[PDB]
């Protein structure tokens, strides 16, 4: 349950 804003830590493993 993240919200991917494509970059390092924003995205994916972000949240």
């Amino acid at each position: 349950s993240a919200y991917w804003q494509w970059f390092s830590k924003f995205l994916g493993r972000i949240l």
